[PDB]
């Protein structure tokens, strides 16, 4: 109970602060859907491109999945930073 | 004219691809508004907290603006990665 | 009260989980002290090197403060990631 | 022998500089132990949670190992930056 | 046709701008070759070190491939940033 | 003297290893020149665009210098990672 007070640096937060943190998380959920949609497109692209070695080689050289992964991480890490700015913890 | 064909690795893109790239950019615009809103909150917080050295010191230790900045960069860099996954260029 | 339950994705945490999160934060505090110590060294180095244009130019080309800053951010962002691994939130 | 003088930008270092670089590396070793401990916890959590599909799905959605990995990289990259600030090389 | 005008924020570019963007991409190609060369060295090192458990353990602890991967990503992401600085898009 | 042996994790290196590390550093020097050239272009662009508020606002919204800075850091951090892969230190 009241876990936050047991965590170093965590401070009591206003409703306004929580609302903002929650908004960032909600916008992120919309990004997640987009990321899933891109993944779906890539999977279809690979399937449709089966038997075209030349296109398969192009997809492999492009590395689209790695790039989608790099992006997800970035969106997520960024969300955490905006949330940290709102939360303003007292620890390093 | 047709600048893209003058850029190494850039390839002709489908409408479907452009639509997706544009969607990422549009979602990012929504993040930009949120980022601006957080900045506004922080500015107000500083103003209201003027004359409370203790709170001003807390805000300074928290470094909220640096964190908002780190987040913007991350959201933006990530967007570029998702776009790269959609665009699939032919260059390293 | 019970702010966490008002935040999307946050889940009830065990004492064991909190202890671990707190340990990461404590180790980070030790890094903060080191970072401050390096900053102190750099400041002294600049002072002692005043009137040696050649050394001042060397420090400026090296960009030590930027590098210390890049490191602090990295240590901190990493701490957040380990904490996220321990906390295991239910949101993206 | 004297490899450093064969590496571009590397410069002769004071004992004080080496001591500081070594301290960062030693603190990092303490982080490594923590990272290993978190990994151990996660492995146990997965084992104990075997046969609870609902919990296994929760762990998978959380992606704790990816997050631990992101953190290790960050701690390590940051250490390198602090070390670079201490070492102050003469190369870009 | 004229895909760029269909992409949000993309703007007409001068030849001078394209030339610079292309130069960054060309320099990156040189990095790609180096990265491939390092990978080749690592593969040879592993082969030659087969049957020396002690050396194999050393390579594994070092994690050279992960580090090469982290570097490729960084070089590439950076290239994109320099290109963004040259291109100057009108979107977030 | 023999500083490297005084640094934790640093190991004796082959000429082949040093040559490769040096090559990465040399390629980086070429990137530095490009980065300086882009900076020069941006400065000229700002000068020539003085008295065109509309263009000045465009440059400011674009944030080209921040982006060049993000890129330099990335190129540099990446170089360090490739070098780490070649050097293979024995420390975390
Ligand atoms: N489930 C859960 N995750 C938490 C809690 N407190 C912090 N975290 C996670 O740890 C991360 C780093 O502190 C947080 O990032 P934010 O963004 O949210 C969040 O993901 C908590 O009470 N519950
Ligand atoms: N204005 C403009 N920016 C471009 C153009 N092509 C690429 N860029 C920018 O360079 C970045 C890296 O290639 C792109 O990231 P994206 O994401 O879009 C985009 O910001 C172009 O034709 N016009
Ligand atoms: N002060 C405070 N900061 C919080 C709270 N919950 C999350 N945060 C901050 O938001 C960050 C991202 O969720 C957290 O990273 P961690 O690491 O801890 C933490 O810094 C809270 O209840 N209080
Ligand atoms: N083993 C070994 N690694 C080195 C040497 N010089 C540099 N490195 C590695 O290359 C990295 C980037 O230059 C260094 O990061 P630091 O942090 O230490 C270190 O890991 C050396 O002489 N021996
Ligand atoms: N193939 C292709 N890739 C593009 C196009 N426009 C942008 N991209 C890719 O999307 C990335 C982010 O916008 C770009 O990074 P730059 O660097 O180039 C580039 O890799 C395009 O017209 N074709
Ligand atoms: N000047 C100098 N810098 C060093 C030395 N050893 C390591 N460094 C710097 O510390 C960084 C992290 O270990 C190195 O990255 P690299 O890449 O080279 C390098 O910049 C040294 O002997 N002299
Ligand atoms: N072939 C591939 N498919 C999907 N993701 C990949 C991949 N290769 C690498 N990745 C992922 O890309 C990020 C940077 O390397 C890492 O993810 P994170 O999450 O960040 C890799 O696992
Ligand atoms: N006091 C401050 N206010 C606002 N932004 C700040 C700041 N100190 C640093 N920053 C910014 O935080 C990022 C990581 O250091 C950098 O921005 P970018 O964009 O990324 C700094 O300029
Ligand atoms: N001269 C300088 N002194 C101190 N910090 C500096 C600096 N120039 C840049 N920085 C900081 O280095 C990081 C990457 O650019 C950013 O900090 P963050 O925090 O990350 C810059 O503000
Ligand atoms: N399921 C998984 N388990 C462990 N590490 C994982 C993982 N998926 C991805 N990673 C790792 O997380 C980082 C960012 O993607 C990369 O590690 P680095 O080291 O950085 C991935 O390999
Ligand atoms: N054993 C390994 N071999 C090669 N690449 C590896 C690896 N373990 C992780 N990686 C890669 O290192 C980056 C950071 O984790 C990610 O690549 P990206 O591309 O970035 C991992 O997939
Ligand atoms: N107006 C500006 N001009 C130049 N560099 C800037 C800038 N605003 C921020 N930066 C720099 O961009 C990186 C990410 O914020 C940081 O540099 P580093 O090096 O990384 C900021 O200082």
């Amino acid at each position: 109970d009241n876990q936050h007070k047991k965590i170093k640096g965590y401070r009591d937060l206003s409703q306004e602060e929580i609302d903002m943190m929650n908004r960032v998380k909600e916008l992120g959920s919309q990004f997640e859907k987009l990321i899933q949609d891109v993944s779906d497109h890539l999977r279809g692209q690979y399937n449709a491109s089966l038997h075209n070695r030349d296109e398969i080689t192009r997809i492999a050289n492009a590395e689209p999945g790695r790039w989608l992964a790099i992006g997800k991480t970035d969106i997520q890490t960024g969300m955490m930073a905006i949330i940290r700015a709102i939360a303003q913890p007292d620890s390093f």
